[PDB]
């Protein structure tokens, strides 16, 4: 059962959020991050994102310290809709900094959203159209997307990140780091390249601005070098918790929180890893905690620990990640794990 504990450490060693830095050369920001698409019959497809945003207007913008965005997405179907479509529910929150603009005032209530995409992937063209609402106070998006060209030639999940980060909920201690809203109403250019592992890549250019009362995302997408047999063109990707597991998670939370005060410190996280033959520094342990530390108080409470495990249970890991999760039990590293190599890890 305490396999839960090993992947917790794997997750805390991973980088799963949307990382933002100021553009140190000009107004704007850069971002990079990783998406895991679950392959239908098991496996994972990874997509590496590299992102640049630049104001359209001349006025000043907020250039943030490094921090990140954290995401929850639910994709569904509308049972009374016959066109190729996607209903999306999304929560996005900023974090990563422990312990303001004009355009920010445009986001205090529910804002209507229009989304317009023209795409071309390996010569298969398509258009997508989206409408819905954004609630920045809760980092909440609700949208319906329609493929207006008939059938979509790529899986819907691969488009999500392309199809309005000015709707992120920035916590009160981080308001001065919201580049996205400060760029409004005139808005910003958002550019990405997206690299599907062992496959093609998408390139995207988007204009994000207010047109009247409406926040508009207008996008061009060109995709090349895809395999007609790969997970994208071949439509191999999945479309989208028991309180039994919540019991299994609080029990795995106790293994770290040895003094049971409801929170995990760098002190306690260090103990567990050292009993698994690792030796992380104080700076590493703070960085590990900071990746899943929603409130920025430097400790992982149980809400914060749940979110990370719900997300980790949602996503299949790659082989390079299961490899390392495997070589924690196999001490001699021979391919076959002995029931003695288990007990060592177990006791610890
Ligand atoms: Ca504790
Ligand atoms: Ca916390
Ligand atoms: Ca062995």
């Amino acid at each position: 059962k305490t396999g839960h504990a090993v992947r917790a450490i794997g997750r805390l060693s991973s980088l799963e959020n949307v990382y933002i830095m100021a553009d140190k050369q000009k107004n704007g920001i850069k971002a990079n991050f990783k998406i895991r698409h679950n392959i239908e019959d098991g496996g994972v497809q990874l997509a590496y994102h590299y992102q640049q945003n630049t104001p359209i207007g001349d006025g000043p913008v907020l250039l943030p310290d490094n921090h990140y965005l954290s995401t929850q997405s639910k994709l569904s179907k509308d049972p009374n809709e016959k066109r190729d479509h996607m209903v999306l529910l999304e929560f996005v929150t900023a974090a990563g900094i422990t312990l303001v603009s004009k355009g920010e005032e445009l986001f205090t209530g529910v804002v209507p959203i229009l989304v317009e995409l023209d795409g071309d992937v390996n010569g298969h063209k398509f258009s997508v159209s989206g409408e819905g609402e954004g609630d920045a106070t809760y980092g909440k998006l609700t949208l319906k997307f329609i493929c207006t060209t008939g059938k979509l030639p790529v899986p819907w999940p691969t488009l999500v990140t392309t199809l309005v980060q000015c709707f992120s909920r920035y916590p009160d201690h981080m308001k001065q780091h919201d580049f996205f809203k400060s760029a409004m109403p005139e808005g910003y250019i958002q550019e990405r390249t997206i690299f599907f592992k062992d496959d093609g890549n998408y390139k995207t250019r988007a204009e994000v601005k207010f047109e009247g009362d409406t926040l508009v995302n207008r996008i061009e997408l060109k995709g090349i070098d895809f395999k007609e047999d790969g997970n994208i063109l071949g439509h191999k990707l999945e479309y989208n918790l028991t309180e039994e597991q919540i019991a299994e998670f609080k029990e795995a939370f106790s293994l770290f929180d040895k003094d049971g005060d409801g929170t995990i410190t760098t002190k306690e996280l260090g103990t567990v890893m050292r009993s698994l033959g690792q030796n992380p520094t104080e700076a590493e342990l703070q960085d590990m905690i900071n990746e899943v530390d929603a409130d920025g108080n430097g400790t992982i409470d149980f809400p914060e620990f749940l979110t990370m495990m719900a997300r980790k249970m949602k996503d299949t890991d790659s082989e390079e990640e299961i490899r390392e999760a495997f070589r924690v039990f196999d001490k001699d590293g021979n391919g076959y794990i002995s029931a003695a190599e288990l007990r060592h890890v177990m006791t610890n």
